[PDB]
RNA sequence: AGCUCUUUCUCGAUUCUGUGGGUGGUGGUGCAUGGCCGUUCUUAGUUGGUGGAGCGAUUUGUCUGGUUAAUUCCGAUAACG
């Protein structure tokens, strides 16, 4: 980065990461997920670093601000942990939500009463999302999400590594997206404690 | 049947005679046609728009499954309406 602690890492956001185990990554790699894993464990995990995470967290969000109008940049998620979170996202932040099954041909077609036209995607989870990737290389936008250690990458301008096969480490990483937006754009930039909970990001689940 | 012939009146330009031109026909052609009907077919089938996939003829939509008497619905889903 080059600011002098107010876009380094933090030492609370540290055990928050690792409370949330998203430090953690799944037993595969690819050839282009291997630049942000440092090594193997013992057991069969492949453990992503954090340093590598962070910096990758606020590049990714400076894009995300630097729309004039943020009212279409379009966040897609279609698995089940983190439809609460995109939620709350566009809620947080102005943004289109798209929970769900997506139903193809949204930005393809002139004739549809569910048309979009976003200038960004922000998806969860590029082999469950397919469907608006593939779509998004007809209409010119960029696109970002977060990967897994194995997931493919292909339509995949910059990526911003996670666990996300769910528990807590799904709706902690769109938590922190949504954090470093408003301290960036807004005025809620104080480097004291953000008021919101990561807590209402997590999945819904089957309750008591 | 004044049809024809013998016999010899009646009607009065409507006709008659020649040519041109038509008119009529349960004549032919249903393989020149309209209309109507039968059958394929009484089963559940049929199509375009916009978008997607193919150099293209085309295809997807119009479906693995359940369900219904039914392309009848539920559901799933590069298709949507």
């Amino acid at each position: 980065s080059g600011a002098l602690d107010v876009l380094q890492m933090k030492e609370e956001d540290v055990l928050k990461f690792l409370a949330a185990g998203t430090h953690l990554g799944g037993t595969n790699l690819d050839f282009q997920m291997e630049q942000y894993i440092y090594k193997r464990k013992s057991d069969g995990i492949y453990i992503i670093n954090l340093k590598r995470t962070w910096e990758k967290l606020l590049l990714a969000a400076r894009a995300i601000v630097a729309i004039e109008n943020p009212a279409d940049v379009s966040v897609i998620s279609s698995r089940n942990t983190g439809q609460r979170a995109v939620l709350k996202f566009a809620a947080a932040t102005g943004a289109t939500p798209i929970a769900g099954r997506f139903t193809p041909g949204t930005f393809t077609n002139q004739i549809q009463a569910a048309f979009r036209e976003p200038r960004l995607l922000v998806v969860t989870d590029p082999r469950a999302d397919h469907q608006p990737l593939t779509e998004a290389s007809y209409v010119n936008l960029p696109t970002i999400a977060l990967c897994n250690t194995d997931s493919p990458l292909r339509y995949v301008d910059i990526a911003i590594p996670c666990n996300n096969k769910g528990a807590h480490s799904v709706g902690l990483m769109w938590w922190m997206l949504a954090r470093e937006v408003l301290r960036m754009r807004g005025t809620i930039s104080r480097e004291h404690p953000w008021e919101v909970m990561p807590d209402l990001y997590f999945y819904r689940d089957p309750e008591e």
